[PDB]
């Protein structure tokens, strides 16, 4: 659980436009892992560009980490 | 319930920079209401400024409608 955690906040943060993992959220359910992750971006990105790093976290985490099933991501202003 | 919805939507796009009520959850706790919001906006703001439209929606829905005593509100783009 923590370990997987740690595994999961890294694969985030290893995608461009991301600044910091702000929050995540992981329930286990059989096997599986269900997570709710919110991200920090640059205040200055738009909204269409937090959207595209959101997208991008959700295809690195669940490409990276296989138990992952079900992940959404948000994001929030950072710095 | 469903006119004090249609009270809270339309405070809510009266309020600039709101493109639309894309979601709406309003639970009822005793006589007060509890609920989580998402609006639409421009995907050319910035993420600052998505999250100064959300500050605002939330000062103008809580000073009008004096049920409700928690809401969240989060942003998508729209168009």
């Amino acid at each position: 659980m923590e370990a997987v955690q740690n595994r999961i906040v890294e694969a985030a943060e290893r995608v461009p436009g991301v600044r910091g993992v702000i929050h995540l959220r992981a329930r286990y359910v059989g096997q599986d892992i269900w997570a709710h992750m919110i991200i920090g971006v640059d205040p200055e990105n738009t909204v269409e560009q937090a959207h595209e790093i959101c997208e991008a976290v959700q295809a690195a985490v669940c490409g990276k980490i296989r138990r992952i099933e079900s992940l959404d991501v948000s994001a929030e202003a950072r710095e």
